[PDB]
């Protein structure tokens, strides 16, 4: 049990609207044979265009959302959309592009499927709720056959160029015409009761039906995205290296260190109340504080209550100390906090569009997350960037020009003169903390913080 089976059933009630007559017994073997493709008992690594939920969720980077709705099919005109935005309108004979032949587009599907997904993934898949026109229009775009590799690279072949006769991947596929290989999944396999907008709807606010074909696509990979990342959560699933994924989680934990180290130091707590990942480790080891762990998993579908992860009789005196939310997404932090908080409306290659407003950031590991709310932090404010050192100004061991910063909160600055040492030190906090919030983690922190008070740590 790797792939789905071309023998496993097919339910074909969801088609017979635009396939009259379709028989009710269906397997995935007839089903693509009836949309114009021949597999040839192929043993070539790709044994069905269908993939199971499983498969569909290891490549969750690959999802585009694909829909057809009939303008008017074959002397009809066809209105092809994507989860993208983007809709073509093809004639047999947001992004709204008038009638053209399925030569025209089929090159301007390799170009929209390419510069998506070149930096997201080995491949496409495109998430359906079937009906009929997306699965006999595919025959237009797309060509099967074994798995082969890029004809300018080693990455697996995603495109086809009729002009030239070759295979390429996302990256090197400029021209082409064909896509090679596609995945796709139809969401209505998974058991709903009801049409696409009212599932949909149950969950989910932002994405409107404005009667064209890519809200239909936007609205499929979202209740997609929804079953398999909001309603179930696996963790175990890992995901491949893509981007700027080590440099970020060190960033992360170097941020985390600074700034708590800091927040102790200036403001001296008796007690930090740690609350989130039940794996949490003391990230400043050496504090004297009483440090107490609580246990929250990250929260895929609404942001925690304070009134429940707090509140129903643990120091339990919450108030006493000072309470550290390291991506603990709450309504509403309480005003003695340090905060990191992912902002879901981030651009980048590791955060994928969610629902709700929500997103999915796939770092390692998925994690869908809620709508990044300002309110949230009405009793913090922002944390200003600063790097603070204790350690002694020592070289030991890249060239110099002398670095002078008023955030640079060392002895040496303090006396007037930023040491070699402590000036490479903060030349590489301020990557780490540049990385970090260019990945989309905001910090926050109560009121009260000074980083005025660090100078006296020296004495
Ligand atoms: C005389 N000491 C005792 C109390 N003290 C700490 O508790 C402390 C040590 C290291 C840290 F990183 C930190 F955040 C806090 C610093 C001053
Ligand atoms: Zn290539
Ligand atoms: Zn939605
Ligand atoms: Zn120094």
């Amino acid at each position: 049990p790797t792939h789905l089976s071309v023998d496993t059933k097919f339910k074909t009630e969801g088609l017979c609207v635009d396939i009259p007559g379709i028989p009710k017994d269906m397997t995935y073997r007839r089903l693509i044979s009836m949309m114009g493709f021949k597999m040839n008992y192929q043993v070539n690594g790709y044994p069905n265009m269908f993939i199971t939920r499983e498969e569909a969720i290891r490549h969750v980077r690959a999802w585009i959302g694909f829909d057809v709705e009939g303008c008017h099919g074959t002397n009809l005109p066809l209105q092809l959309g994507f989860s993208t935005g983007v809709n073509l309108v093809a004639v047999p004979t947001p992004l709204m592009y008038k009638g053209l032949p399925w030569n025209v587009v089929r090159i301007k599907i390799v170009q929209m499927l390419s510069d998506t997904l070149k930096n997201l993934s080995d491949r496409v898949v495109f998430v359906l709720w079937a009906h009929g026109f997306e699965l006999t229009s595919m025959k237009y775009f797309v060509k099967i056959g074994p798995e082969r590799t890029c004809c300018l690279c080693d990455r697996r072949a995603t495109c086809f160029s009729t002009a030239s006769d070759t295979y390429a991947c996302w990256h090197h596929s400029i021209g082409f015409d064909y896509v090679y290989n596609p995945f796709m999944i139809d969401v209505q396999q998974w058991g709903f009761t009801g049409n696409l907008q009212s599932n949909h709807d149950l969950y989910c606010q932002v994405h409107g039906n404005a009667h064209v074909a890519s809200c239909d696509a936007i609205m499929t990979r979202c209740l997609a995205v929804h079953e398999c990342f909001v309603k179930r959560v696996d963790w175990t699933i890992e995901y491949p290296i893509i981007g700027d994924e080590l440099k970020i989680n060190a960033a992360c934990r170097k941020v985390q260190h600074m700034v708590v180290k800091a927040a102790l130091l200036a403001d001296k707590f008796p007690v930090l109340h740690d609350i989130g990942n039940p794996k949490a480790i003391k990230c400043v080891p050496q504090a004297d504080v009483e440090w107490k762990f609580y246990d929250a998993q990250p929260c895929s579908d609404k942001a925690y209550k304070i009134e429940e992860l707090f509140y129903s009789y643990h120091s339990d005196k919450f108030t006493d100390g000072v309470c550290l939310f390291w991506n603990c997404n709450v309504d509403r932090y309480p005003a003695n906090s340090i905060v990191c908080r992912f902002d879901t409306r981030v651009l980048s290659n590791l955060n994928l569009p969610g629902c709700d407003g929500g997103s999915l950031y796939v770092n390692k590991h998925a994690f869908h997350t809620p709508a990044f709310d300002k309110s949230a932090f009405v009793n913090l404010k922002q944390l200003p960037f600063f790097y603070y050192s204790d350690s002694p100004c020592e070289s030991h061991g890249i060239d110099y020009v002398p670095l002078k910063s008023a955030t640079c909160i060392t002895r040496c600055n303090l006396g007037g003169a930023v040491c070699r040492h402590h000036a490479n030190e903060y030349r590489l906090y301020l990557d780490a903390y540049n990385m970090m919030i260019s990945a989309g983690f905001s910090l926050w922190v109560y009121k009260q913080f000074d980083t005025y008070n660090l100078w006296n740590t020296f004495t």
